[PDB]
């Protein structure tokens, strides 16, 4: 049983991952928080609360970030939570029961970590700024962090950031706040990294969307399919979440690394023999991965 | 029983309209066709075919337009069909049975109208260019048109078109092809207009979305809700109201006004009331409760 604190930024994948983490027997979410990076805050807060009401177990709260980004995501990607938050499945109950936490995400994270006895695993599928902030303000939290699992970075020649001022070598979660990645990388914590590359072997395919639609009878599968209709014809965050729940889906190669913090290469992650250790996921088992998440969806 | 030929441009409310027409006991769809105006053609074609498969009755075909627009819709509005087409409810069967018609939409329209013995009601919820074109090639078709019900136009000082080269006075279905509107306007046909204003009394509201979500148990209500999630609160059901007026004329009133359309320059697509113009029957004073009760009744029939 792993105690997990989950900070996400409200894309379809972040929200799908919330849904799946809640079906893992092996995981207990101590807290959820939302950062307005790849989302607008209000729909992502709401959708998270409704998913926990609908598909959750214990009583938990969702905290809102008041972090601000250096390099904001494209407005069009950010809209997706409005759609998820509007799905009938998530509105059928006509009530939102799970509470917004009183404290902002970074303070919520601090308070949750320090109030849990056991060390907790941090799962971040958006930028790292709520964590950089928690560290800056209360670095004793190092002692409560088992490890950080983060969707971010790439060690290919080019990333997924194609934006003015940028050289095109960074990945989005890092580019959104390179200074936060730097701070996290100075902290004394173990870091498992799901990079852009890490997901090579599990592309979300039309044959996989169509197999899901065939099993729409399962309400969790129907829900998965409504979520991915919004981004129609890689599951970065889902893979990250799934690696927390089932480490054996993939392998990990320890590399030494730095993050660039300014100029046209800001956000870029670079392997250096001088840098700090980072355990980079590779070699995802296709069949096991997709069998795992459809198993989990069917538990509802 | 009304014979209806339906031309739509594959926005969310076009596709929702198709689904609801199909539940109306007093309507028999003789033909459906898709124009790539507020949609990309492929997802709109597929979505229409899958809707007819899952929720339709008799065997019909969907024709693809090869009409082109003068003033294209914004890209981001046009994507919405991709999402509806990808919804699991519509992909559960794993096959698409209803056929694409062999002819393009304007030709399809002509052949359908002339092959059906009684007159047919034309229902257009996108631009008018498949009809303009039908009329240009085969004006005999006036003889088979009971009337046109069209979502288009506005008689307010401003419309919903906010685009370069335009003065902001037109509505989108007219603006997409103003020449087509002019051609239809010159035809000897009766025209019922659902304008932008027509819908004032029936905003889609959060309270209505939520009340639909509560009855998700009905698969057609759940389907309606999925469709409207795509266009969520951050809205007026213009096309759905147009389609409902065909099924239940008694939901609204109509005022006959004489009208022209501007065809060129910064005011292109503008509809203007003139004592000299041609008669158009403009919908107003929609009964809120009956309208929304009607479409929720229709959704529950599946
Ligand atoms: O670059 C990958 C990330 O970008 C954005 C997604 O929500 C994801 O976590
Ligand atoms: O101008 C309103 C129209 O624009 C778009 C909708 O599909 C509707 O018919
Ligand atoms: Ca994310
Ligand atoms: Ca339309």
């Amino acid at each position: 049983m792993k105690k997990v604190y989950f900070n996400h930024d409200g894309g379809v994948d972040d929200l799908v991952s919330l849904f799946l983490l809640l079906q893992m027997d092996n995981v207990e979410l101590t807290g959820v928080s939302v950062i307005p990076a790849d989302c607008y805050l209000e729909p992502a807060m709401s959708a998270s609360r409704k998913i926990i009401d609908r598909f959750g177990k214990n009583t938990i709260e969702v905290a809102a970030s008041n972090s601000r980004g250096k390099n904001p995501f494209p407005k069009d990607w950010r809209m997706h939570a409005f759609y998820v938050d509007a799905l009938p499945i998530l509105n059928e109950s006509g009530k939102v029961v799970t509470h917004v936490a009183a404290k902002p995400a970074h303070h919520h994270l601090i308070e949750t970590l320090l109030q849990t006895e056991e060390k907790t695993t941090l799962l971040f599928t958006g930028p790292l700024t709520d964590l950089a902030r928690a560290l800056y303000e209360a670095p004793i939290i190092e002692n409560k962090i088992k490890r950080l699992v983060w969707m971010g970075g790439t060690f290919r020649t080019a990333g997924n950031v194609h934006e003015p001022e940028h050289d095109g070598t960074a990945e989005w979660n890092s580019f959104w706040d390179p200074e936060a990645v730097a701070r996290v990388w100075e902290a004394n914590i173990e870091i498992d990294l799901i990079t852009l590359e890490s997901t090579n072997q599990v592309p979300l395919t039309i044959d996989i969307r169509e197999q899901w639609a065939k099993e729409r009878k399962y309400i969790g599968i129907d829900f998965l399919g409504q979520c991915y209709a919004i981004v129609p014809p890689y599951l970065w965050d889902v893979l990250t979440a799934a690696f927390v729940g089932k480490a054996d889906l993939a392998k990990v190669q320890t590399i030494n690394s730095i993050v660039h913090t300014y100029g046209p290469s800001q956000g870029r992650t670079v392997e250096t023999d001088d840098g700090r250790p980072v355990h980079v996921v590779y070699d995802v088992n296709h069949d096991r991965f997709f069998d795992y998440i459809t198993r989990l969806a069917k538990k509802v």
